[PDB]
């Protein structure tokens, strides 16, 4: 068998009290760490998750009454290991997914489905040619349409932006405020309606004290928010969604414990202590959170990200609970192999 | 701070229970956990160590005295995550280092430095187009000089061999036995000189089970070893090192437990139980050992890895004991980082 902490759960079926015998799944075909990026449609009827498979190739998982996987970018578009960060709009007619060439430059794969369109090629971001921190990770935002902003880190560890709209094409944007941990994950988040403009923008991002804090922007300028977690594990997953809750915006923010278990913080008319939102220990990997308000007000969450021992795995907080099924969704080969707790 | 498991020790200056606070470095220019490989020279008068830089370009450390760096493979040569395995001969003045293109291909660096030479170049294998498993490790031995071989996990996770020798260039050798895990490390030893032929070849890797199994070529050909471990962590680490002790060669084996810390297992007229070297949690990432034999007939060995928070560490086993001072081995820009112990 393969040894595992005794005092860590690595599946929904650990004993209670950790891991003691059991059977898990190694999906070899599936990057080892993979990066994901996700993007439920805001009606709640089909899922997009985006990951790296073990051959370098970008691939896609669908869901729509069941999971079908199929690939975007052939082996050789991506760093071996590249970050992934997608946008949906119109409300639900056109994707972005953003991702790192092997020469660390920023690309942007584009999928327009307006109109019954079914059109998926390269974006303009390629040929702007932006170099970034080869650790970078990625995130970005959408607003008044295809107003896009995309989030990097720059070879000097800061965050920075790059900015599409108004017929300019792609243009450098703002340098963030802040001290972050080269290799920082990041994640971010507009507050407000897809079709609206302004935005409200929030990115979450571990600084050179291993805190975790909080970019704001609003008409005027970005600053430093008043999101701060003292402590944090060292480049520690991080992944935030936001979608309106009883008309009111809904911040989920998720990160790793120690334990390699997930946090949630939420903000709703001001933050909530952070709480674990379930015992599993996943892989310390990155994890990509999304969401959707129900006609009843209420918002929904998905979490996908790597559990033990390589699995796609999805979380979902759905009528107010975090459900005890937590699936795994099939990428390719997998083959079972027993654990065992060892203290 | 960066939290961390209280129950584990981050440093050779964390409190003895484990970690409470402290000050702990991350070396942001050192690909985080970065493939090492490494050499010792045979008299021990110096030491090599390569590595992966955040950029992806494969860097070398040279001991004499002092650590020295330089780079050896601009970015673009090697996969992002590339495995690094190395060669030795000469006795000391002829170096082969192999890796990954970003293609999942094998490749070969060479540096020659017999007659005073000092000539680095892309090595035949290169052109073989050797296509691996895409999580494929690399292991290689020498023996007789000039006759290499090359070992990788092929596409349905059996572990390979190519051979180079005998004026034939580089062919396919062996298909070798057992069921590997897919992405295993792996680390193969040769347990006769380097200018004895034949070889006395061992291969450590991981299996499907879980378990840790061990590969043997003598004469007569392949099969699978005495050597069983029969539980370790998922993806374990793995490296092995050999020299002479008492005219019999001296095995050493590590990997990881599940506290990440390294455990050793000793072949010297039988195999030793395993033990922990020392309490340190390193990152649960490649490892790299060699060794020679001292004057006095004892055998140091020396690892190589990453340590909290992402720094190249040297461990030392030197007059019998693991020297405790680990040193790191600065490889760019670095930053300090309070670190603080957790409970669940
Ligand atoms: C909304 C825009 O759509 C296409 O024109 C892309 O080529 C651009 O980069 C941008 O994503
Ligand atoms: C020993 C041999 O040295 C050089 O000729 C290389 O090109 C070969 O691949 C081999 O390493
Ligand atoms: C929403 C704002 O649009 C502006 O053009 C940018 O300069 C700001 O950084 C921000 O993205
Ligand atoms: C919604 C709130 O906006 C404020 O500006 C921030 O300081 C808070 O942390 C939160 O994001
Ligand atoms: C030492 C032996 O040399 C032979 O040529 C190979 O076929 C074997 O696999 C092994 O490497
Ligand atoms: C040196 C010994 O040779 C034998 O063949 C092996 O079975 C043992 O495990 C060990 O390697």
């Amino acid at each position: 068998p393969v040894e595992f902490p005794k005092s860590l759960r690595a599946s929904s079926h650990s004993s209670e009290g950790g891991t003691t015998k059991e059977e898990d799944i190694y999906g070899y075909e599936l990057l080892y760490r993979s990066a994901f990026a996700s993007y439920i449609a805001p009606t709640g009827a089909w899922n997009l998750v985006w990951f790296q498979a073990a051959d370098g190739s970008i691939k896609q998982a669908r869901w729509y009454g069941e999971w079908v996987i199929s690939t975007v970018l052939a082996p050789g578009k991506a760093l071996q290991g590249t970050p992934l960060t997608a946008l949906l709009w119109g409300p639900q007619d056109t994707v972005r997914l953003y991702y790192l060439s092997p020469q660390f430059e920023l690309q942007e794969w584009c999928w327009d489905t307006k109109n019954g369109a079914d059109n998926k090629y390269d974006g303009a971001l390629n040929a702007a040619k932006v170099k970034v921190a080869p650790y970078s990770k990625l995130g970005a935002v959408s607003f008044g349409g295809a107003n896009l902003r995309v989030y990097y880190q720059g070879t000097n560890n800061k965050l920075e932006e790059y900015t599409f709209g108004g017929g300019q094409g792609w243009k450098k944007g703002a340098t963030l405020p802040g001290d972050p941990l080269p290799g920082t994950y990041i994640s971010f988040v507009n507050r407000n309606k897809w079709d609206a403009n302004p935005p409200s923008i929030r990115g979450y991002f571990q600084t050179v004290t291993g805190s975790l804090a909080e970019q704001v922007w609003e008409t005027g300028g970005w600053r430093i928010g008043q999101f701060v977690i003292p402590a944090a594990p060292f480049l520690t997953p991080i992944s935030a969604t936001v979608s309106p809750e009883k008309d009111f915006p809904k911040i989920h923010v998720y990160w790793l414990s120690v334990e390699s278990t997930i946090i949630e913080s939420v903000n709703w008319h001001g933050w909530k202590a952070p709480k674990q939102i379930d015992n599993i220990s996943v892989v310390k990997a990155d994890i990509s959170a999304t969401s959707f308000t129900r006609d009843d007000g209420t918002v929904d969450v998905r979490i996908y990200g790597t559990a033990q021992l390589n699995v796609l795995f999805e979380r979902i907080f759905r009528y107010g609970v975090w459900e005890e099924k937590i699936h795994s969704i099939s990428v390719g080969k997998e083959i079972p192999i027993e654990v065992v707790g060892v203290a």
